[PDB]
């Protein structure tokens, strides 16, 4: 293997101990000292069982080269993000395996104001080093410092709701023995919800499966308590719980796409006439519930990165993934698994919809595929393939992301994964579910074929 594979587009990411260790991690920590400006770096880990050790690596890297560490424990990925930004560090490391297998871990690292660090914006540049840095350790120059008062971010995070206005709903939440339980039972003193708690102890054996619940196992978890306890609608985390999904009273967990509208209408009545960040995947929807809710929608390529700078560039109050990952424009530009259940419990308390009704006739007239991957022999031949055979009808193509194809009553994006390698498909239409299906195999046969 000529370079370092646990060194990924987005993050770190790789095996313990072959992979990623407590070497390697001392060693990023002496080279990120070097890619930042100046001021102390912010340090969090998740429950997995390296963890801690692979942040003690990294501090220890850090302190060699006389950089302070702010120590803030375990934590979200979210909050290495709010503490780095709030304390007005130099830049911050969660470390995280988020859902990969027991064997491996990673990091996400941040610079000033919790901009992404990337594999073009400083993350090759410290593997670079990393890869030729033989030199012996030296000892820590720089001390650290314990911080895990969450009063700053838990205040944050209420800030989204008016506390008065709330009703006692019955939530269930389900932290899949990851992180998040721990935010929800601080923030429950000042909640009127009745929480019913599922997988909620921090496990890093994971004894209820690894946090993922996009697997249809885990999701029925949710789904049943939700529907066994009547609640009225459920949230369950990842492991680090920088992603939340959303199970409403019926038990039928709702696609991430129409949560990014959803959000958009929540923010905007908050911060009326703002620009909303949304990427290509999936898009009419998103566009009408923005407009309508007299803000202003803007295209922007997928991805966490693209969709941070984005807001930052255009003011963006609210930017949303399909994917699950929403940010706010006042968190740091970055993402929460927190706010967005937050703002979702509001909106049900305030207008007496449920869950269900709020997404349901948005369902009827924008259904969408849901994202199918594809894993075939030669990527850019299948493309190919899918292109030719649509070309007679001419559709508007857009090249944001992959490739957008709007037929007028259809559309899809068809997209080459940055963080594996795989070709991802999105179809959606304009209250057509039968054209939806057709279209969809369509595209699928051509890409298989
Ligand atoms: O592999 P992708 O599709 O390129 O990228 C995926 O991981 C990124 C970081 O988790 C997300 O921001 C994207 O929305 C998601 O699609
Ligand atoms: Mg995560």
């Amino acid at each position: 293997h000529m370079t370092l594979p646990a060194f990924k587009a987005y993050d770190i990411r790789g095996r313990v101990p072959d992979e990623l260790n407590e070497d390697l991690a001392r060693r990023i920590g002496v080279a990120l000292a070097a890619q930042l400006d100046q001021g102390p770096v912010v340090l969090g880990h998740d429950v997995r069982l390296a963890s801690p050790a692979l942040q003690e690596a990294l501090s220890a890297g850090l302190r060699a080269s006389g950089r302070d560490v702010i120590d803030i424990g375990l934590c979200g990925t979210e909050e290495v993000y709010f503490q780095t930004d709030y304390l007005k560090a130099a830049g911050g490391v969660m470390v995280t395996a988020s859902h990969n297998p027991m064997d491996y871990n990673g990091m996400k690292l941040v610079r000033e104001q919790a901009r992404p660090i990337s594999s073009d914006t400083g993350l090759f540049a410290i593997r670079d080093t990393v890869a030729a840095d033989t030199a012996a350790p030296g000892e820590p120059t720089a001390s650290e410092q314990s911080r895990t008062d969450k009063t700053a971010y838990l205040e944050h995070l209420l800030s989204y709701v008016d506390r008065s206005t709330l009703k006692p709903l019955k939530l269930v939440v389900n932290a899949g023995n990851g992180g998040a339980g721990l935010i929800v039972d601080l923030l429950a003193p000042h909640l009127p919800f009745e929480f019913v708690r599922v997988f909620h102890e921090p496990d890093g054996n994971f004894p209820n499966g690894i946090p993922n619940p996009l697997l249809p196992e885990n999701r029925d978890a949710t789904a049943k308590a939700v529907k066994d306890n009547g609640a009225d609608f459920g949230i369950a985390w990842d492991g680090d719980f920088d992603r939340c999904f959303f199970f409403d009273h019926t038990g039928r967990f709702i696609e991430g796409y129409y949560l990014v509208g959803l959000l958009a209408q929540a923010i905007l009545a908050k911060q009326p006439g703002g620009k909303v960040v949304h990427d290509p995947r999936l898009t009419w929807n998103t566009v009408e519930q923005v407009e309508e809710a007299g803000g202003i929608p803007v295209l922007c390529k997928s991805g966490h990165a693209f969709i941070k700078e984005k807001m930052r560039s255009e003011n963006a109050v609210y930017g949303g993934e399909m994917s699950a990952h929403h940010y706010f424009r006042e968190f740091a530009y970055a993402d929460s698994g927190m706010i967005p259940w937050l703002l979702i419990a509001e909106l049900v308390s305030q207008s007496g919809r449920s869950l269900a009704d709020l997404v349901e006739a948005r369902m009827q007239k924008f259904p969408c595929s849901g994202e199918i991957n594809f894993k075939v022999a030669d990527a850019k031949a299948s493309v190919a393939r899918v292109m030719e055979h649509y070309a007679s009808l001419s559709p508007e193509l857009d090249y944001t992301d992959g490739i957008s194809a709007d037929f007028g009553q259809w559309r899809f994006n068809l997209r080459s994964s940055n963080t594996e390698p795989l070709l991802r498909l999105n179809v959606e239409t304009r209250g057509d579910a039968a054209l939806l299906e057709t279209r969809t195999q369509e595209i699928s046969n051509l890409l298989r074929g």
